[PDB]
């Protein structure tokens, strides 16, 4: 996250860290046993690292709990980015608690001007290259599907909305990927692209999670 703060040890108690030896994306719990992320996140071995505010110490409050599956969207388009969602089912259930806890899902999707908060490990720079260790936040609007498609003229399909500030300054960056859009409670986005980062006219790209909720529903169902 660039131009946003320091969240609070522990007060996004639904925003998961993915480790495979370092932390490489960010991820939303979704309920005992799942963490929804996006699948250009996918690769093996992932740990889900739940209760951290720094991750390159433990606090206390962590569970690190190892990934069973994980379930990437059937329509996932890596090329075009269309569809970036990925399920990931945990090897144990994770004790919820309120340091611990679950984010819930849309039953509608959320409008242009809806302020959210994008959380996230990433980069903070669009300057010299420096990536924390604590939880950034970030609150930003759903900007508006004609100002995200002007900014992106042929690259947004109906699974993508921008959110962010055209001005430029405050994004999620390099990281920050496949980490929460929370929105009125409700995860409404997923990270997903963006050109560079806090950069003026382009700002971030999420998946419209709103999209996704049958799916994801019928996954846990059945996984
Ligand atoms: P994430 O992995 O932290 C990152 N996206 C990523 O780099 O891969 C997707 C990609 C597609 C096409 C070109 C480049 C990258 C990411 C997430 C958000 C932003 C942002 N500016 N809001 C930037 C990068
Ligand atoms: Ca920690």
């Amino acid at each position: 996250i660039v131009g946003g703060y320091t969240c609070g040890a522990n007060t996004v108690p639904y925003q998961v860290s993915l480790n495979s030896g370092y932390h490489f994306c960010g991820g939303s719990l979704i309920n005992s046993q799942w963490v929804v992320s996006a699948a250009h996140c996918y690769k093996s071995g992932i740990q889900v690292r739940l209760g951290e505010d720094n991750i390159n110490v433990v606090e206390g409050n962590e569970q690190f709990i190892s990934a069973s599956k994980s379930i990437v969207h059937p329509s996932y388009n890596s090329n075009t980015l269309n569809n970036d969602i990925m399920l990931i089912k945990l090897k144990s259930a994770a004790s919820l608690n309120s340091r611990v806890a679950s984010i819930s899902l849309p039953t509608s999707c959320a409008s242009a001007g809806t302020q959210c908060l994008i959380s996230g490990w990433g980069n903070t720079k669009s300057s010299g290259t420096s990536y924390p260790d604590v939880l950034k936040c970030l609150k930003a609007p759903i900007l508006s599907d004609s100002s995200c498609k002007s900014a992106y003229p042929g690259q947004i399909t109906s699974n993508m909305f921008c959110a962010g500030y055209l001005e430029g300054g405050k994004d999620s960056c390099q990281g920050d990927s496949g980490g929460p859009v929370v929105c009125s409670g409700k995860l409404q986005g997923i990270v997903s692209w963006g050109s560079g980062c806090a950069q003026k006219n382009k700002p971030g790209v999420y998946t419209k999670v709103c999209n996704y909720v049958s799916w994801i529903k019928q996954t846990i169902a059945s996984n």
